[PDB]
């Protein structure tokens, strides 16, 4: 029950799948990320792990064209420099 509350553009991400508040708890972000990645289908159809996310509000955030689900510390790194643990 780690609180954090997003900067502006990892909200925009979460609201865009319906989560309209401000503040969350970390697996809370982590899930509607996990909503987004599968709604926008940003993953490869063939090697699904794998995360393209250029050109894309996910890349914008990130600052990286793609990533490993797997990649927990890089992924872990990229999501705590877009919010504020409160
Ligand atoms: C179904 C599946 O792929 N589960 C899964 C569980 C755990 C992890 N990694 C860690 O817990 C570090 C990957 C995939
Ligand atoms: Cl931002």
């Amino acid at each position: 029950e780690t609180l954090v509350r997003p900067k502006p553009l990892l909200l925009k991400l979460l609201k865009s799948v319906g989560a309209q508040k401000d503040t969350y708890t970390m697996k809370e972000v982590l899930f509607y990320l996990g909503q987004y990645i599968m709604t926008k289908r940003l993953y490869d159809e063939k090697q699904q792990h794998i995360v393209y996310c250029s050109n894309d509000l996910l890349g914008d955030l990130f600052g990286v064209p793609s990533f490993s689900v797997k990649e927990h510390r890089k992924i872990y790194t990229m999501i705590y420099r877009n919010l504020v643990v409160v």
